[PDB]
Order: structure tokens, then C-alpha cells, then sequence
């Protein structure tokens, strides 16, 4: 996350840490405690999954581990466009709850006008390097409008724009998967964006949630 800073230890107990090969590949949301939802794009072979993480150099008394026993990504996921951009990882262990490890509500309603998010992540930060303390931001959804005239004929109805003009707060490589969360909701999914990372004039694109409140239930209930 560029532009941003250290987020308050106790403020993000439904961040996930998504690891493979040994490095944090994606960011993920604990929406239930058999289940991370993060980006399709993320998928990786032998995907770890920490919860109640915050600094990552560092083991911590609250941290959580597991396995991915089934990693689902949604039928009609196009990575060439990234649309329908959303993938169900199931927990091998259940998610053992605390004050510092708990699910994010879902935002069902697409009608919901919310413009004040905020973003987190240990992606990439303004200096090019990866953090190990977890990083926050608020930010602001950004019109259709202005997002399709940024990328010409790439935003469709499943993903949503945020951004910040003034210093150009924008989510980085290794934020992927991870929320952008408006009125203590889960709204987006980080899913891409302008290279290098800042959304001074090009917004970051974010898989919209919303959409896909049937197909989320229906995998839980499976
Ligand atoms: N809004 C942006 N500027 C933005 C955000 C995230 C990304 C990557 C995409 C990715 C590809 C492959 C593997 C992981 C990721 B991810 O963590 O972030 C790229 C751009």
C-alpha cells in the first residue's frame, strides 16, 4: 500500500496473510471461520493462510495458520479482463476467534453509497519495498465514469474504483485479495490497478462484492 501508514494493531482482526514459496503473495478477508475470500488471481500452489497477523517479521501470540483444503474460484472468472475477479479459499483448520481474529461482514447491498473506505496490506509501499508492519488508508470510491475513461473498455459491472487525487493512496503487488472495507463492510476485493502503483489520476479497481452474495452462500453451504 503506497502513501499510507502502520494501521493500529487492534483495528484489522478480519486481514489475512496469504503465503507461498515461502514470501506473502495476496492479502484475504476472513468472511467465515472455515473461509478467507480473496482475488482468483491469487491463486498459487500450497497457499498458507495467517490470521491474526500484524507485523510479519516477527511471531506473535495471537497469530493463526492453515492450510487451504479447497481453493474455489468463481465459474466465470476471465483473468485476460480480471473480471469476476473472486476466489473462496476453505480453511483446513477452523479459524479459532479472538479479539484480534474475526470475520468482516459482507455489503449485500449494491445500492449502498458509502464513498469513505479504507484499504490495508502488507503490498509494496511508496519506497518500493515490503513493510512488515501491516499498512492503512483511507481512500474514496471513484465514479464509473472516471474509471472508464482511466482504463478505455476494462471496467465492468463486477468491479468498483477507489482512489485519492490528492496524494494518491492506492493498493500495491502484495495487496491483492485484501479489502477495501466502507462502513465496517467488506465493499471490494483489491483486484488491479495503475503501474507504478498510485491513483493520482488512474483509480485502483477493486472485484465488487455485492455481486456475488448468492454464489458465496451457495459454496459455504456445499
Ligand atoms: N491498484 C493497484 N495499483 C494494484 C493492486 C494490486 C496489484 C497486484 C496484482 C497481483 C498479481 C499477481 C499476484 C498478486 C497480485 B497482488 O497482490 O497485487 C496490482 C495493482
Amino acid at each position: 500500500l503506497v502513501h499510507g501508514g502502520p494501521c493500529d494493531k487492534t483495528s484489522h482482526p478480519y486481514q489475512a496473510a496469504l503465503y507461498t514459496s515461502g514470501h506473502l503473495l495476496c492479502g484475504g478477508v476472513l468472511i467465515h471461520p472455515l473461509w478467507v475470500l480473496t482475488a482468483a488471481h491469487c491463486k498459487k500452489p500450497n497457499l498458507q493462510v495467517f490470521l491474526g497477523k500484524h507485523n510479519l517479521g516477527q511471531q506473535e501470540s495471537s497469530q493463526e495458520q492453515s492450510s487451504v483444503v479447497r481453493a474455489v474460484i468463481h465459474p466465470d472468472y476471465d483473468a485476460a479482463s480480471h473480471d469476476q475477479d473472486i476466489m473462496l479459499l476453505r480453511l483446513a483448520r477452523p479459524a479459532k476467534l479472538s479479539e484480534l481474529i474475526q470475520p468482516l461482514p459482507l455489503e449485500r447491498d449494491c445500492s449502498a453509497q458509502t464513498t469513505s473506505c479504507h484499504i490495508l496490506g502488507w503490498g509494496k509501499t511508496a519506497d518500493g519495498d515490503f513493510p512488515d508492519t501491516i499498512q492503512c488508508a483511507y481512500i474514496h470510491l471513484v465514479s464509473r465514469e472516471e474509471c472508464e475513461h482511466a482504463y478505455p473498455g476494462q471496467i465492468t459491472q463486477n468491479m468498483l474504483c477507489a482512489g485519492d487525487e490528492k496524494y494518491g493512496k492506492d493498493s500495491c503487488q502484495g495487496d491483492s485479495g485484501g479489502p477495501l472495507v466502507c462502513g465496517d463492510h467488506l465493499r471490494g476485493l483489491v483486484s488491479w490497478g495503475n503501474y507504478p502503483c498510485g491513483s493520482k489520476e488512474k483509480p485502483g479497481v477493486y472485484t465488487n462484492v455485492c455481486r456475488y452474495t448468492n454464489w458465496i452462500q451457495k459454496t459455504i453451504q456445499a
